[PDB]
C-alpha cells in the first residue's frame, strides 16, 4: 500500500493550508483546504498498469454537514468519482471513505475537489493498494 502524506513525494497540492492543530492526524499534518466549493487536495500517482486501485481517504470533519468530495484522475480525463464525507463528530476524531477507481498505466493527477461551500474536511492521507503504484509527477 503506497501511503501518501502532506510534505512527501506524490503529495502536490492543496488550496488551503497543511495544517497540525488538531490531534490525531499521521505524517506531519493533514491538508486544510479554503472553506469554497472546488478547493481541492491534489496527489499523484505512477501505475506501471492499468487498473482498479482502491483509495482509502482519512479525513476529519468537526462542521455539522457533509463535505462530499468529487475526485477527478487527469483533470477528469481519465475519471470522474463521487466521495462521500459525511461529519465525524470533532476535528480531532479521523474516519476514512473508501472508493475503488480505475487508474491508467502511467501518471495519475488525482485531486479531490469540494462540492459545497464549506470545502473539504481536513484530509490526513491517501492511502492507495493495487498493482504496483509509487508517488508520481505533480504535473
Ligand atoms: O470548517 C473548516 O474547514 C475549518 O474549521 C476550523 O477552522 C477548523 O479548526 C479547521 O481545521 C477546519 O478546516
Ligand atoms: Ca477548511
Ligand atoms: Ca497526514
Amino acid at each position: 500500500a503506497l501511503l501518501l502524506q502532506e510534505a512527501q513525494a506524490g503529495f502536490c497540492r492543496v488550496d488551503g493550508t497543511i495544517d497540525n492543530n488538531h490531534t490525531g492526524f499521521t505524517g506531519s499534518g493533514f491538508a486544510n483546504t479554503n472553506n469554497a466549493q472546488g478547493a481541492a487536495v491534489v496527489w499523484a500517482i505512477d501505475a506501471t498498469s492499468s487498473g482498479r486501485r482502491t483509495l482509502t481517504i482519512r479525513y476529519a470533519n468537526g462542521g455539522t454537514a457533509n463535505r462530499n468530495g468529487s475526485l477527478v484522475i487527469n483533470g477528469g480525463s481519465n475519471g470522474n468519482y463521487t466521495v462521500s464525507l459525511p461529519t465525524t463528530g470533532a476535528w480531532t476524531t479521523w474516519q476514512t471513505a473508501t472508493i475503488d477507481v480505475d487508474l491508467v498505466q502511467g501518471n495519475n493527477i488525482v485531486q479531490l475537489s469540494a462540492t459545497t461551500a464549506e470545502g473539504l474536511p481536513n484530509i490526513d492521507s491517501l492511502s492507495v493498494v493495487g498493482g504496483t503504484v509509487r508517488a508520481g509527477n505533480c504535473g
